[PDB]
């Protein structure tokens, strides 16, 4: 088989849709996604048109070995989709409708900046390359394009499936590549992190403070200390579950600026154990008055500036 | 091949039947569980109809290739079944009989909500879509729905596997697709939950407490600041075994309650410093006796109320 | 191809072996282990008859595609096993020797109640579905029934290779199904336990008790705290070498147990300097005194107990 | 089909391209690199050239198995590459323009020597084997060797991706293979180390140094020990994210050293509170005052020597 | 196709020889590795054999389909080798040249006893059954056993790879089995556990040992009990990276002596506290004094006692 020839100079027009059956393992630090989806290709060939009042038969099924089917890859998956094909019709006029049910792993990178308070959103790169022949051309049928009800992203809420109708013609090794950019937009469910990491991570913070209003080194020292590896623990905790990246991001932002609380603490636990030591309370006693105060106000300001710079 | 006729207008019915021979890796980050069954499908092809007296045979096998077999699929599965084919059987009135065993990871949301505590439903979908020729239409055959005796699911008790009778019947990309809905009962065997978390996690909680018959503020500081460690430890644990949610599971709401009983005895521990620093001991006595008898109570409290919210 | 002829009404007999070429992949948690073995299948199709003077060669030799081949499968594998078929001999009378080298992953419960003193039995089911044509039968010919002397389980001494020789005949969808049970006997090395698990947590379970010859409460609860610490980062250890169960191990009891001592000990640690500050250290001497003998006792009675239930 | 006779007694050449499309799973422990590209083939079959006027068409399609290919094959690939045809087109004069679309885990070594400062240059090897009947060749058709630009590698900055012109043509196995190396440039982004490593790394060491500020040596013992611990926390997390070596990396030498001045603190520790036992603080505050400015000098001394050493 | 005819009644000798050309995937806790090699196959066919004056052609090239070929299978591999037939060549006296390349991964245990100072010697079995007709036997050709300068196996130095030339030949379910063993010898890297584990370990024991320094018991706890959970920390660091044994290791060996080492000096540091207590600090200064010198001297002669009993 070869492909069909043009009536006049025309690029072949294949018609594309993908409608998703499934939507899983979505891997943060693999920046991967897998899919389960019907992909359906239209296009017309002259060559397989009929008659239906002389045939009686409206439609023509083939098996795809009989007919000519263009060569649709994704640019963005790991390894080639295990497909399987569904059905191939032929309506009178040539014009015809294949159907493949397929499965997955797409390699689409997200951006950590606002984690865990982050959207996303996944491309699916349909490709096509031309042969000597004619040129080939993709288009989005937006009636075919879509996603079942159920379609559900473990601690993701799943905002909308879309195709950008017009696709990206390009040369590419001398031969013309027609590309597609089907969508995928999802929103981090944030909720979780709460209770976990930021709640527990605050209540160490909190209980460092007490520090303020004690005066033995001892214990103080003991506080702080404590209290900042459980800080060390949680930011482990958290890198573990992220991605490194190149940039900072919010948490990232959080969890280094706190490491710099506990630094201070340790040098006001350390100075007023100083002063007391060399029979000066009442300096000591200024400091750990002021502390009191500055620390959460400028722990709740800074975090007020860093949102701010985030969003 | 092509589907077998239609004599009046009827839908083609495709009766269905799943056989457990085994269950197993329930994931439940994933969402995911390990499936081996037999998948028996039955139809009417007229075409394939014989007499028993020509023929000298009461019964007809068939190879795959060489009738026309319904495309049935998994609607829930992570890839397609590896499935093959058993047996093939044609009475003489053209009644095919249909059997494979197949394998599948099959993909399906689970309520975290009340673990370890839970009970879950599983679901397997069976999916047929419609040519054009003629509608096909899915139906139970419950004499050839079952499990072997020996199905275990490590960690789970397996209460049943029933199938919906009535198909989910619905249009997709313009063709009828018929939808049924096994279903696999199991609910979560909590024992292990009780001396390898719950247990030990109380235990620490209550050695926190013991700071309460103590005035040594350095003592005190260790007692809290340890142990909160070690719930840190634990807090921690769980939330490996257990996936992210958008809600509060009972364990996160019992976990989560803890950490502000930590906070609230740091104060505690705090205030009774402060005030036999300052020369008033027996305000301080008066706080640590309330503490004593307070903290068990409205811990208890807590815990009925989060009880009955969850159940 | 169908199966061959009776000459009375007789079913037909396969005759299998299994001989364990390696044996690998020991996985506790999922209670599977992977298998790679000759697959031996004897049977007599009449149909392949020949006579030596005529065909030149005493025994015939086949590929699987252009004789019948019962379909043999294994009941509790996770995937269908991988085969690759050493050869196919004919014998003149027609009795065909089959000989195939698979590997599979099987999954078998394991009784971790022992642990880590425990042994197992291995199951590996063969199973063959009867048709409408003739009755199949499974048997073992104990001829073919072995393992290598290198065969080796990490972990674990390989005690025994044997196979069940009637097989379990039972209908199962309206057909007949013959099952034979092979079984391998493996006991666990418990050698690494002792240095690793066992003995390290002993000593610091004896290292707290030393707060039975001290007056420092500071010291004590750090002491008992610290000590108690560790004991629980070997708990988890464990438990991530373990699998969930809805009963108690025998590591798992003992390990339940020493919190309970850690518990007490805190306890006694907590009453001695209570009376020490209530101005009594008489009282707090007699059972710091009482301490130093009844937990080793209470501690090794308990083992006893315990050690008496398991074994 | 045979390889194409030579016309004179010249060696075979099959040009060669790699044009990246994906690049993926840089596996730092395992020296692994996933890819997906195209792979050009060009060569002269004079068997198949053709008249372009008797034909009229300017080239012509062939399916693989049609035609003679050349075994192209990659050496440092962990199993054989995943391969599929986009397309064979044949010019006039016989020459061959073979496409194919591929995906291969790459083994290529890494040098982490200036972890996590170091830049790598990943190979791809191509070879074909030469025949009995003519040697074949490989060459560069720098045309067809390139990368996407939307490439990306996680926590990599991709610097080039080139080919060594000039194969290495060699015996092996009685027979000359021509080998190609294709480079991929690349240098780590570090800029996550420096918030989450090498700053929290730092501040604990600092805060271990106020023991230079304080008499007690209870606080002291407590604020390096654990400090110390801290550090091993630390220590171990990047022998985790780390590959063992047979050399001495960066961040390897930065995290040694700091052992030995966490070692010194606790002799300075121990130092200083025996002379206050022995009642000579005025020894002792003599240590004690020089460790304030000798701990930071030599670490910061002891740093550039370092720096010095690896860059 | 059947095998080549005896001569005289002689046995089928196949030459082999494996070239590595990767060897990646060393598994300590799986006891595998992962090959990547060339195996090359010689036999003589007479029925193969031709003129090379009358043919004109000095060498004849087939396809595996068209020949007989010996089954040749590894035995210690988990699955089947994944082959690629890179070519096969027929002199005129019928000398077939079989060559293919082959990826595999090996299970062969390792001896952990002198870890990480320990040698292994992997080996590669290679095996042919024999046939009815006749018996097949292997045998070792020098020539073409070998591996490339580049083959590196992370954290191992690569020896030697060699063939026992004799076979193996033995009955194995009444038929003849010819076995081959290749050996790849390789000893361990242990550079990386100097500064990684060595090291550190001593550091925090050699901190422990300060407490022969003091007198502050609540001090002496501190220093002993954390640098304790330090010592577990890597000891339990080193679980993760071996394989239990049902034999101590020498890396074992030193960690679990390294526990009685603290658990001594915690019974040091009690008997010191309790004897300055009952007011007769002389005897705990005797005491103290003779652990000071008495710690390092016995573990260092213990060490010695352990290294001679290891190597
Ligand atoms: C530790 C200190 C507190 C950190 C909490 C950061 C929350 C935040 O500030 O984040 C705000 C985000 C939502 O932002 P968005 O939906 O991306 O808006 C993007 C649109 N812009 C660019 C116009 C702004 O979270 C929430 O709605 C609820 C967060 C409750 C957190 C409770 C603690
Ligand atoms: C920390 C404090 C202890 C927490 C214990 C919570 C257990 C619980 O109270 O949960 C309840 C569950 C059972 O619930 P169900 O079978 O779903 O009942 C459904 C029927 N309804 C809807 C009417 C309720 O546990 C148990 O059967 C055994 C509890 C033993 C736990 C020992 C500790
Ligand atoms: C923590 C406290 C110590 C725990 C050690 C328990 C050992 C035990 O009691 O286990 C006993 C098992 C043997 O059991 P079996 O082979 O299944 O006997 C089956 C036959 N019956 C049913 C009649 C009993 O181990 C041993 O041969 C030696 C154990 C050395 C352990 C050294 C410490
Ligand atoms: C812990 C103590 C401080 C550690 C910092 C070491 C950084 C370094 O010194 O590393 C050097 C690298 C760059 O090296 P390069 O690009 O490979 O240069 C090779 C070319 N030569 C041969 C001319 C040298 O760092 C940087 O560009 C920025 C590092 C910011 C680190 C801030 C802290
Ligand atoms: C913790 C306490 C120190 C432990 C150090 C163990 C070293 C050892 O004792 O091991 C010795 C091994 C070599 O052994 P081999 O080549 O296998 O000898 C086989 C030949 N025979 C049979 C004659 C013995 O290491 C080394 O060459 C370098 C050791 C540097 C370690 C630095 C610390
Ligand atoms: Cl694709
Ligand atoms: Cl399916
Ligand atoms: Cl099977
Ligand atoms: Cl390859
Ligand atoms: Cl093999
Ligand atoms: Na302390």
């Amino acid at each position: 088989v070869s492909p069909p020839p043009p009536i006049a100079d025309e690029p072949l027009t294949v018609n594309t849709g993908i409608y998703l059956i499934e939507s899983y393992s979505l891997d943060d630090c693999a920046e991967t996604f897998k899919v389960n989806a019907f992909l359906s290709l239209s296009w017309k060939d002259r060559r397989l048109a009929f008659d239906p009042v002389r045939s009686g038969v409206r439609v023509k099924t083939y098996e795809p070995e009989a007919i000519w089917i263009p060569e649709i890859r994704f640019v963005n998956v790991e390894n080639a989709r295990d497909a399987d094909v569904v059905d191939i019709s032929v309506s009178p006029d040539g014009t015809v409708q294949y159907l493949e049910r397929f499965s997955a792993r797409v390699l689409s990178p997200l951006d950590f900046r606002r984690y865990p308070f982050d959207s996303q959103t996944l491309h699916i790169y349909l490709i096509v390359r031309s042969v000597d022949t004619r040129n080939i051309v993709l288009a989005v049928d937006l009636e075919k394009v879509g996603k079942n009800d159920d379609v559900f992203l473990t601690g993701w809420d799943i905002e909308s499936f879309t195709a950008v109708v017009k696709p990206a013609n390009f040369a590419l090794e001398d031969r013309l590549e027609s590309k597609l950019d089907y969508q995928l937009r999802i929103s981090r469910q944030y909720f979780s992190y709460i209770p976990n990491i930021i709640l527990p991570m605050l209540f160490i913070l909190f209980i460092s403070w007490t520090a303020f209003w004690s005066t033995s080194y001892e214990a103080n020292v003991t506080l702080v200390v404590s209290t900042l590896i459980a800080h060390i623990a949680f930011n482990i905790l958290v890198e573990t579950n992220c991605p490194k990246t190149p940039y900072m991001t919010y948490t990232g932002a959080i969890i280094f600026m706190i490491y710099l609380f506990y630094f201070v603490a340790v040098i006001e636990v350390t100075v007023q154990h100083y002063l007391k030591v060399e029979s000066q309370p009442a300096r000591a006693a200024s400091i750990t008055r002021a502390s009191r105060i500055a620390f959460p106000v400028v722990f709740l300001l800074a975090n007020i500036i860093l949102a701010f710079l985030f969003f």
